[PDB]
């Protein structure tokens, strides 16, 4: 239920933030640590987490491989979709559908963005 | 959020499945990859995925360090809670509370398990 979703999310966000702030103090944030931190931020209920999570994914975009960039663009569309930036979230998932046309998860996300605009 | 949570779950579950199957074909499966896959499995909508995630966590339990074992025990309690293995979920969350008495997440999880048992008539 909602209480269980809150418990697991708090456990993950508390661990990933502590791991992110520790590597940031050491001047060496790995891409996995920054991605998992932004992954929890874009799934948060509050906008100042979603905005922060989108910023972290934008920084990882010019530093990841083509397979890693697809996972970043997917959650950039998810993050902007939850910030009601529907037009920007569409160009992210459409550009993702150009390289993976048969991605059922990305194709279904386009439906949510389209139904939100309509 | 219902359709959106389904999308994020399948996207992560498919990504870590391929990374798990690739390392499995290589012979060696790292603890980080096996944990991340099991972490998504115990959070899936379907029960068969949750059971597979519990098995992967049971294999990592005797291997990991004391800090890694706390995360294994925490999600072993979450997985068994969703499968309504209540007494099994209690022994895990009570074991984590033995080493961390001030863990509000495990303390609230123990109350959640207790509520679900009374709602189910046990
Ligand atoms: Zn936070
Ligand atoms: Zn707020
Ligand atoms: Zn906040
Ligand atoms: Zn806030
Ligand atoms: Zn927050
Ligand atoms: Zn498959
Ligand atoms: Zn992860
Ligand atoms: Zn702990
Ligand atoms: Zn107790």
């Amino acid at each position: 239920e909602a209480v269980l979703n809150e418990l697991v999310s708090v456990e993950d966000l508390l661990k990933f933030e502590k791991k992110f702030q520790s590597e940031k103090a050491a001047g060496s944030v790995s891409k996995s640590t920054q991605f998992e931190y932004a992954w929890c931020l874009v799934r948060s209920k509050y906008n100042d987490d979603i905005r922060k999570g989108i910023v972290l994914l934008e920084e990882l975009l010019p530093k990841g491989s083509k397979e890693e960039q697809r996972d970043y663009v997917f959650y950039l569309a998810v993050g902007n979709y939850r910030l009601k930036e529907y037009e920007k979230a569409l160009k992210y998932v459409r550009g993702l559908l150009q390289t993976e046309p048969q991605n059922n998860q990305a194709k279904e996300l386009e439906r949510l963005i389209d139904k939100a605009m309509k």
